[PDB]
């Protein structure tokens, strides 16, 4: 039972929940691998025991264990797998398992919200044009004209036999990235690969820096085909600064809805290779990482030139000064546009309350310190001073090979 | 099977074969990572010794030579006869450099071979100790042009007690509790302040009162020693444009000299071996002044800046903090005292990582400690994956001797 301390206040708690971790992680007594983005590398017999454990926490959370109403559910599952080698989830179980995978996501800082999630059950899906209609229902419901609502849409699980449903884009909204005789990039360098797949699959390229990409959707066994998102379903936010009037002229935008569509939803031993979820942005994700990472839009020196900062010497902290204004512009622009967003202070403070909540509820919370701490002003937030334990619980969102 | 490590800013990939020989074990398991925690007889002393000697004779390009097998047999025979052994001076110098080189939370390690080693292993009393320490401080400070130094005091030995310095650093500011239950000065130092008082220190009542030294000679209670005002170079803090900032009366000192860590070399243990470098400006500006449980000036500066502190989305904290860091860097450069900002520091740590991979095939690095406390992803170490593990020689933490 690891001892975890908060250095700002002095409180101590013990993490008893860690003892129930099973899926072993990357670290050993010899060496710590906590900072690696993708840890390690990306006869059903074992399918039963995973299913059993999940059902036991489902009925643990709700009502009753012991001559209850779920040895019946225990029996139906093992009879289901005995018959067909896989089983189906009750809609409330899929709902509960969806909420738990969010609750167990060590790298997510917004888990104080894990109880409010809209689980669309898309398991009766049959083709790409139908998928695309689920994805569009989600996007409309999530966006909600800027009053954002957490939502996940679960497509049919992996079933031994033939291929699985697959969103080829990493998100539902991604900006194109084009190359030159420079080898430089116009638009988002994170999306240089998928941009040329859309092109090689028929899409006509675009103007440049903020072209929303088409959707590459894949039904089982079929080759993927492109889908164009309706420009009215893709709410974007022009970036302007409250007092730097020239900032709007830089032409920067970002989209409203963060919707990750490449991760794998594992519930009770079932694998859902297509289960896109969405929430709302923390502001530093846009202002600091997306716009200012050297391998992303890399705008930092451009904004410092415009602010007339001393870029000739690092010790003027021009990088720090321009990055703060970029973030102030993000927060300002989303609020003026009435689009849900949350700044890294509000968010980290909420996550501390989540930690105390989870301490009383489950005796701990898995948290990945390096991803909980924001990428600007780390030690200014309380999460910086909070020791944390990182470990894998199921249900879980997990990374997966991309379909190439 | 060696960990694969990527730099995401550039696309680089390397493999950390050096982690494979990590001689001590940490707190992480495959069940759970604890990287974020702050505080994670005969031939076992001989095995660390043989390894260290193997290290030394490898760096002087003389591995497996005449002089090498002799030293092994010397050290072995000495542990049989005395239970311990004595480092030669050249070994001590190399051992102290490796300890810095091996320190996984140090972003200043590009400098690790530029290290001035003072051998005080002949020290006899707390009074001699004091004299050696004033010499260390005088040499490291060097009128504001700081130099890396370490003074090594006698090793832990059977039959005698330890030398210990009770202060966590050579230069620290008093922390007095008070009427409000509040602390005046540095809250991180209330306990050592209470120990100095009850050992005969006449306490002041300011916010930046330099503490006396509590020095322990073996099997003796600690003795108080005052540092001469002129040995402790301080820096008044002002801001290059916010002229009201100098009216906060804030100061910091020049020399960061950590005195409470244990130096370990080939199984031998030195519980007293203070070491000093020069500050990175975030240690002072961000942590020491803005930590809510340290001086905690952030709101008072943000109010003085006429920022809107009612709402977090104005980012008033980030803005006040960045100007505090500016003021720290300005003030140190104005006073001609060495200082490094977190952009220069992290860029040189990247160069250190590239040197280390070519030399030893890797580098122990604690990401959460290497990444600065403000502007993290603005620096290149953010996008560098790292491998944390414990190599000897090393500095370790040790319990407080009270
Ligand atoms: C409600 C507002 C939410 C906020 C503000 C938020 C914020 C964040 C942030 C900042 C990260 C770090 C990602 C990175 O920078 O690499 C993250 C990760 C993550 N989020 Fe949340 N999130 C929210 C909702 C959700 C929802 C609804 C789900 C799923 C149902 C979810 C699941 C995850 C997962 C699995 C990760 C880890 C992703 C990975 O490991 O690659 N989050 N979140
Ligand atoms: C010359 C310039 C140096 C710089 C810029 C520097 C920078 C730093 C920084 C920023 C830290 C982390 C501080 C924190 O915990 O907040 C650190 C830690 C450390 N440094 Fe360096 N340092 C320098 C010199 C040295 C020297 C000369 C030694 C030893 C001979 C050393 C050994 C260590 C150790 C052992 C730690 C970890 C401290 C701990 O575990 O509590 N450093 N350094
Ligand atoms: C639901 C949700 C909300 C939010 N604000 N950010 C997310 C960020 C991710 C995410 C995961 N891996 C990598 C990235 C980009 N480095 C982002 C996934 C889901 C998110
Ligand atoms: C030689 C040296 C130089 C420097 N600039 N900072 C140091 C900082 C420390 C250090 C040790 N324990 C705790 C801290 C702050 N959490 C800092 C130790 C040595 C340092
Ligand atoms: C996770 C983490 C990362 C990091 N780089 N430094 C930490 C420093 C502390 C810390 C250490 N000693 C004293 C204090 C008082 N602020 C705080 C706690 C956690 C930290
Ligand atoms: C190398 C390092 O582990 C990597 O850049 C991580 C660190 N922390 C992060 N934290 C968040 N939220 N998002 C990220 O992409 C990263 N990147
Ligand atoms: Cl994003
Ligand atoms: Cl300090
Ligand atoms: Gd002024
Ligand atoms: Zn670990």
């Amino acid at each position: 039972f690891p001892r975890v301390k908060n250095w700002e206040v002095g409180s101590i708690t013990y993490d008893t929940l860690s003892a129930q971790a099973q899926q072993d992680g990357p670290c050993t007594p010899r060496r710590c691998l906590g900072s690696l983005v993708f840890p390690r590398k990306l006869a059903p017999e074992q399918l039963l025991s995973q299913a059993r454990d999940f059902i036991n926490q489902y009925y643990s959370s709700i009502k009753r264990s012991g001559s209850q109403a779920h040895e019946q559910r225990l029996q139906e599952v093992e009879a289901e797998v005995a018959a067909t080698g896989t089983y189906q989830l009750r809609e409330s179980e899929l709902v509960f398992g969806a909420k738990q995978a969010w609750r167990n996501a060590p790298r997510c800082v917004g888990r104080i919200q894990w109880g409010k999630l809209q689980v669309f059950d898309a398991r009766d899906c049959r083709s790409a044009q139908e998928m695309f209609t689920y994805i569009c229902n989600h996007i409309k419901y999530a966006t909600n004209r800027g009053n954002l609502r957490s939502a996940i849409t679960v497509f049919p699980q992996r079933c031994p036999g033939r291929g699985d449903f697959r969103i080829w884009n990493s998100q539902l909204v991604r900006y194109a990235g084009y190359r030159q005789q420079d080898g430089s990039v116009r638009g988002d360098p994170a999306n240089v690969e998928i941009t040329e797949l859309c092109i090689q699959h028929g899409w006509t390229p675009g103007n440049g820096r903020f072209d929303v990409l088409p959707l590459l959707l894949q039904a089982p066994d079929e080759p993927p085909e492109l889908f164009l998102l309706p420009p009215e379903l893709v709410l974007e936010v022009p970036l302007e600064h409250p007092t730097l009037e020239w900032f709007a002229a830089l032409g920067l935008r970002w989209y409203a809805l963060p919707a990750v569509s490449n991760m794998l939803l594992e519930i009770g031993g079932l694998e859902f290779p297509a289960a896109p979820f969405s929430g709302w942005y923390m502001s530093t994700e846009i202002g600091t990482r997306n716009l200012c990472d050297p391998h992303r839009y890399n705008i930092l020196e451009d904004v410092a030139v415009c602010m007339d900062l001393d870029t000739r010497t690092t010790s003027s902290l021009w990088k720090d000064k321009a990055a703060v204004e970029i973030n102030v512009a993000v927060l300002h622009s989303y609020q003026l546009a009435k689009v849900t967003i949350v700044d890294h202070h509000a968010a980290t403070a909420s996550f501390m309350k989540h930690l105390e909540n989870e301490q009383k509820a489950r005796g701990g919370c898995p948290a990945d310190w390096a991803w909980i701490v924001p990428p600007i002003s780390g030690s200014l937030t309380p999460v910086f001073h909070q020791e944390m334990v990182n470990y894998f619980l199921s249900p879980a969102f997990r990374y997966q090979p991309d379909p190439w």
